[PDB]
């Protein structure tokens, strides 16, 4: 027969479980919840199985501590890693501090994807996002188009939400993109914000929103992750991160050709190569099918290049870790 | 108790039945299917009721030949009318030719809404759309914000589909608007086409689409209705018209504040007043909450004004039939 | 790349177009609308394509007059055929009278499936359903588990709707099956009707429904198709038939293991073999995965056997037309 | 205008947030997330707002620490309370130990519903469920039909899932009910389990499932909550509890006339009155529109009555708490 789709969630914490719940609600495919922690993914998987019965969906949800259970996955979504570095206050939370904790996890996960599901589409969520996706790509041996990072869909959703709230319109009808690194140097593209294709500038000229208010929204978008960390007190955001990665997964599974901002492998676009960074892309059954090259103004391009320089600085730290290949398997 | 929403579909032909099906699938509210043809709406309502059981939804679908069954409707959607004028060929199909048959029907429907459901949000579909909506409005007594015509969501869906197909991207990510009259002088707004906010011009510059291809798509959008009439051989489009009207209805029922192009009563926007014509609008729980006045270029403004002039010409026929002015 | 599912709809009339609309709303897969009428499926496909843009779904809808476009289909759903026999009144409508017109069409469709998409799961709708499915199966060469007819989900949806309406509960919570032939000798299984597993008998005992009311509902279920034919005046039911077939298709495409009554090839269950007739079945990725043999009472068994005998009589006509045996 | 529906979630912890996410996904109405903990509901509400933008839904999600923000709620769902009593091991987890912690919370919540949204339909989740719903009803002054407890939909979903898994059929097609108290003396109604109306017994007679396997499933259903507590290590189940309460809310909001097992106020049915206990009911726009009286056999009825006696024993403990009315307002 043609089997249900199979989605493995490497990491069964807050984002992992929430993504599994979306998969159950949406009947996307069978789900494997993998974690290093014993019993917990099996417990969440039982709860999620019960929830599938309530939803009248037909979804097997399996919890596991064994990588071999990811064999034959169509999609793999990776959240394995730490959310907050120890000995740091909430207010000084930085994704950058997670780097030395999370890089070695990416190598392990990569080696296991290489062994058990080398044909999967792989979405990395673990921070610091743009360099974690590079480590994973390097150690997994996957095709450049079959690995990407979730960040832009989340950052863009934030930008959209804040603009839509201010204008009092449906967020369906706001288009907004945030490109570059997933961090403080992300680049919300104000000039590209539209309301059903109507430039945001029209609304400014009509006095429905001011430049000052837009500038505030751009900064709120940059700071949104930390805003939620400060309010929650434990961990980080999960409902929107989960939804963002599932939107990407959906695009792959059903070959939708969505235009989504993701951290993608560049091969010369925007003047850069051999790194992953946030750019608009077409996502379909071939994975990252196209990186779209925006006609950025010199000012936007300078912001983007400065963003990329933050990824290059993190990449130097990854190199200073020294990670050998074929550590776990080959 | 708070009751389910009640949606009355005045006209139970192709579009009306298809809209009822969406209401059953989406569990939007109870549905009244009204028509002047005896027994037909009752038959469709039984079929639709069976289909709600299959969908596991909770929807009463009532077919009727009596206007009294529209009492208390939250939303009324009007498709009553002819699709093709008697004695005309398919090749010469024109929405304008429907005018003398359908205008009288709008008057009658309006009179009934006025007594039975004056607080409804009313969506007109019957062609020729922009003048039909004005007849309905005038004879119903409804507030200007509580009546509109479905056209621009359909015309825009065509523009979006054709652009998305050429670019090979999801239509979710194509924004395209068509404003003006729902007819040959509709105005597909090429300058406003975006792919997730990215101007279509960027894709031209990169050679992903040519200006000639866009020009073809613009004309294909204008001609889409008659293309489908000629292909089908019977009637006219209905799957997309139904979905477009239901999108509008959902925006009202759930106070969504959608930005949708609809035929709206103008009160000076674009330099025009006291007609309905297609414009971007915010649709929510107060109906047409705002008409958005685009910063049209002089050339776009001219195209819009020539579109409005087609509505004004049709309105002269309405006045000459004794149906208002 | 793993491609989208491909669903071919052989017949692009009322049911075929409505099923395409569900596929577009539900984003089930790309759709091919095939018909012998030139240009009509192409027109509907354009309309449906526009409607997918409105739905924000990602669905190619292709209309065609060429069987070659069914190549590689995952699912094929067959509605090609007549709905009413020429020269008969509505009051005397009988599915049996369609047999000599529609049987030849099943042969032709089968021959094409055999070369172009022999690995498809095939759902037959064309009437008279139980014998049409057997002609298709025989001339297609498909495995017995890969072909079935849609009938029992529709008949059961009617039984469910009528019971749910009388009890004033959600039809989600009514389980009712109708087995046997899709015709006047269908068998609504009163003893198996439940409300969330609670036997209907409990509601009789409490006076929420009477035996006379149930008896009326049983007959209304049997007569439902012809009731809708008489009300509509044109054609026959389509909203519930479409939804029923799409429910079946979804069970296959997503390996759901739904328990649905379908016309299935019997291999000794109920004491019968080598015919298709309505039985409860588990539908999943291997098609008809299991026929469930109910513990019928002697009286129920007799009703089922008399239903099977109606299929056997129709099959004699099939043999006499030279279409198998 | 006719406003969106308004759903207030009193308690913004694991179940509360998860219910808010379902409301955002399903576009059920605007959501108020109330909690006594400062900042946390506001943080979750931001994350959920972002997720609504991703979902293309039109949902306002507000976090609050003020009861007045529940004014005009159509539905109120209460999870306010403790999940695990202190100083107890996971293996000895009991809903009964939560009683003295949670009763006073119910009085406070009730008094505020009375003041701010007396026309709401109220779904209680806080354990120990059947007596918490009684405390809430007593102190809120709501109509008997406008308050109920979520338990049976969850317990029944579990019974359904386990049966459906064993038979390898869609859980849509399994009907199973668990009635009585939400605890160890719940009563899974084996005789009423059906597969599209086909008695489970047919499947036993055909050898597709054994009585021994059914008996195991009945006990697994009784123990399911504790099973998940043991596996998770922290807190209790949330994905299915949330889904269960939203299914009940949906039934109300859209007047669906669903047949759902809920903890309902009895007025003589089953031989009992003036308590809430799990029974099948029709749920629609009038709330609990009908309690269905099953034709229980004497053996099933004995199990049900013993279940009710557990609720009566908890109720005596509630009485021994002594709670005065008009403590917070009136
Ligand atoms: N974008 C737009 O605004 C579109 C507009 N249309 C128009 O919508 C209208 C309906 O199209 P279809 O549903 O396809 O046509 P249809 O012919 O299938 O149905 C029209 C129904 O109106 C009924 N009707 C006629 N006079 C009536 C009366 N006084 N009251 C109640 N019902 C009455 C008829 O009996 C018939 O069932 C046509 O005028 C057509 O031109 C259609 C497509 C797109
Ligand atoms: N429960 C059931 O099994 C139900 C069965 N039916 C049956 O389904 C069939 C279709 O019903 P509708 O869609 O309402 O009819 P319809 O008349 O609207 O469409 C049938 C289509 O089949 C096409 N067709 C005829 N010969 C063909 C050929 N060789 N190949 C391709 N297409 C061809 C026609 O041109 C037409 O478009 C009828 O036989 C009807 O009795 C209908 C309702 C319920
Ligand atoms: N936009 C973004 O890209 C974005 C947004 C939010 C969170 N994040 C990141 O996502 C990651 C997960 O966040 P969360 O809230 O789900 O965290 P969490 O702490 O709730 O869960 C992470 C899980 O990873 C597991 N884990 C640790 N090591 C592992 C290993 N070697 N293999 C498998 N599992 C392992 C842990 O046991 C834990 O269950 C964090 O790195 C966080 O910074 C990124
Ligand atoms: N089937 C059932 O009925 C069922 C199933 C699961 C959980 N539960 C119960 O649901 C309740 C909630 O579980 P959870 O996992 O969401 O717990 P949780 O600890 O994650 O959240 C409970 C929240 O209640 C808040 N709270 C405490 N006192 C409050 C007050 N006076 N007002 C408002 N908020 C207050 C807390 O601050 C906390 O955020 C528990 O009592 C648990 O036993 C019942």
């Amino acid at each position: 027969m043609t089997k249900r789709k199979k989605i493995s969630l490497i990491g069964s914490g807050m984002i992992g479980g929430t993504m599994a719940y979306l998969c159950a609600q949406k009947e996307l495919g069978d789900v494997v919840l993998f974690d290093v922690v014993k019993n917990m993914p099996q417990g969440k998987a039982l709860d999620l199985s019960h929830s599938s019965s309530i939803a009248d969906t037909n979804v097997k949800v399996t919890g596991t501590n064994s990588y071999e259970d990811i064999k034959g996955s169509d999609v793999v979504i990776i959240t394995a890693g730490l959310t907050k570095a120890p000995g740091k206050s909430d207010k000084e939370w930085s994704r950058d501090d997670l780097l030395p904790f999370n890089a070695k996890i990416m190598r392990e996960v990569g080696e296991n994807i290489k062994k058990y599901c080398p044909n999967a589409f792989v979405i990395v969520i673990t921070n610091p996002l743009d360099v974690m996706v590079k480590v994973l790509h390097e150690h997994s041996g996957l095709p450049k188009n079959k690995v990407c990072g979730m960040a832009g869909v989340l950052d863009s959703s934030r930008f959209r939400h804040f603009i839509a709230e201010k204008l009092n319109v449906s967020p369906r009808d706001v288009q907004a993109m945030v490109i570059g690194a997933h961090g403080d140097k992300m680049v919300p593209l104000t000039r590209y914000v539209t309301v059903n294709g109507i430039p945001l500038q029209e609304f400014i000229k009509k006095g429905r929103i001011t430049q000052e208010e837009i500038d505030e929204i751009v900064e709120r978008t940059k700071n949104a992750g930390g805003e939620i960390v400060n309010l929650l007190g434990q961990g980080s955001a999960y409902f929107a991160p989960a939804a963002s990665a599932i939107e990407m997964a959906e695009a792959y599974l059903k070959d939708k050709k969505r235009v989504l901002v993701c951290s993608c492998y560049l091969e010369g676009q925007y003047g850069h190569k051999d790194m992953f960074v946030g750019v608009p892309a077409v996502i379909g059954g071939n994975g990252v099918e196209k990186v779209i090259e925006l006609e950025l103004t010199p000012e936007e391009k300078e912001l983007f290049d400065k963003s990329v320089e933050e990824v290059r600085k993190l990449q130097k730290a990854i190199k200073a870790l020294g990670l050998e290949h074929h550590h776990h398997h080959h």
